[PDB]
């Protein structure tokens, strides 16, 4: 429960889980449900904020950085997996300009 | 400010040497690389040159605008590129080091 991942969780966390570009990233990617088919193919550690924000509250992180490292990998299976143009894209890179300004502030 | 400072001499520096970072250290060149696509579908280039340059000048105010300036480098990369090709795990790799440093980096800005 180090002040890093307090921060990650209170602040971090808090701001992304409500933004209303926040939904798509709330569980993991449901490929039956959203007709992905290929999904699971490309995209090898899939990672959505449902199972970060679990993972703060569990206590599952040793490091600060581990945390980080899961919110850009959600970040960037999306950039990677989706199309240029899609939404989605926007929504994420939306999200992740909030996560790094939020990182600038953090603890050390 | 101290935050820019860390930026430039610590996370630059450690990211600039880096052996993936060569396709990284200056604008992409669209002409040069046969890229002729590479304008239409990313729309805000970035690189560590201009990053770098903009350091240097005291272009930036704050340590979270070169910290935009090196996360849209990055995502330019992933959106641009095929998912198996070797240079998006050469960005991965890059960008894991730059939030390792970006954690450690002083909390209140000078």
């Amino acid at each position: 429960v180090t002040n890093q991942l307090q921060y990650l969780h209170k602040v971090v966390m808090k701001a992304l889980w409500k933004h209303q570009f926040a939904w798509p990233f709330r569980q993991p990617v449901d490929a039956v449900k959203l007709g992905l088919p290929d999904y699971h193919k490309i995209i090898k550690q899939p990672m959505d904020m449902g199972t970060i924000k679990r993972r703060l509250e569990n206590n599952y992180y040793w490091a600060a950085s581990e945390c980080m490292q899961d919110f850009n990998t959600m970040f960037t299976n999306c950039y990677i997996y989706n199309k240029p143009t899609d939404d989605i894209v926007l929504m994420a890179q939306t999200l992740e300009k909030i996560f790094l300004q939020k990182v600038a502030s953090m603890p050390q």
